[PDB]
């Protein structure tokens, strides 16, 4: 029996971004993708929060893309401010949240909390 939570998939390459957000629309898989950088403070404390998510959402698909890493990828989606949180459902972009916000992601994540 395998089942490992808590766990999120860090992209450090577009192979794996595009493989996962193929498999997510396919599989009609809901996505949630943080964009962030490990060098980035807010953007780090944050993170275990996202993880804990994860441990929570075995079904939803969390997703790290360090802007540090992906740098072109995070500038073709147009990630300025970071954190941005992007939530999707089945692979189609619903809403995201922009920059890191404690009181506010919690009320974009009861949104989808269902």
């Amino acid at each position: 029996m395998a089942s490992e939570e808590g766990q999120v998939i860090a992209c450090h390459t577009v192979e794996t971004w595009n493989e996962q957000l193929q498999k997510a629309n396919e599989s009609k898989t809901l996505v949630v993708v943080d964009f962030t950088a490990s060098w980035c403070g807010p953007c780090r404390f944050i993170a275990p929060f996202f993880a804990d998510l994860a441990k929570k959402l075995p079904n939803v698909l969390f997703l790290k893309v360090d802007t540090d890493e992906l740098k072109s990828v995070a500038s073709d989606w147009a990630i300025q401010a970071m954190p941005t949180f992007m939530f999707l459902k089945e692979g189609k972009i619903l809403d995201k949240v922009v920059g890191a916000k404690k009181d506010e992601l919690q009320s974009t994540i009861a949104k989808h909390l269902a």
